[PDB]
């Protein structure tokens, strides 16, 4: 991990040469279908992040991970207006359908108590972080996409006021910026 950390510094000529979408493909598939988000942290690190919008490969890695057959990986949002207090985000654990039941037991969830309930917000903070460092500047093809999702009254919503998120929290705030 540490030197193909050390290899994929800021290195222009490197990123638009020798990395092609096949290589990441297998890397945005196969690595990451199982667990272990520091995989996704790593793949948003070769997505943008030299200095300032590496514009060639960001609209690739972008049809790698958002296309609807590429599903399954990222968590999403409905705003179901069940029962003030009405959000919903949904996540599948590697082997069934839809399961959620609550988001505002992940503030409950998130002193202690559980693996499998503190892995998820992790998850859905790291994958905020793609988002946000996905296009940034320029990239319009996958920012519509984005633009549906968490569109107005949403992204304000879930950041007027919560329990304990912090780095989430924080996270909302790196996706508004861009």
């Amino acid at each position: 991990e540490d030197t193909i950390t050390a290899l994929l510094h800021n290195n222009r000529k490197l990123l638009e040469k020798h990395i092609t979408a096949a290589e990441i493909d297998t890397f945005v598939s196969l690595v990451r279908k199982n667990r272990e988000p520091r995989f996704l942290d790593y793949l948003s690190d070769l997505c943008v992040s030299m200095n300032k919008s590496i514009p060639v490969t960001q609209e690739l890695i972008c049809k790698a991970v958002l296309n609807p057959t590429n599903a399954d990986i990222l968590i999403e949002t409905k705003l179901v207006l069940s029962r003030e207090e009405e959000v919903w985000l949904f996540w599948r654990d590697s082997n069934k359908e839809i399961r959620s039941k609550s988001v505002r037991e992940l503030a409950q969830d998130a002193k202690e108590g559980q693996k499998e309930d503190r892995d998820v917000l992790s998850y859905y903070r790291y994958q905020l972080n793609l988002f946000a460092r996905m296009c940034l500047d320029r990239q319009y093809l996958a920012i519509n996409e984005i633009s549906g999702q968490l569109d107005v009254d949403l992204i304000l919503r879930c950041m007027s006021d919560e329990n304990l998120p912090y780095d989430l929290r924080a996270s909302f705030c790196r996706l508004m910026l861009h």
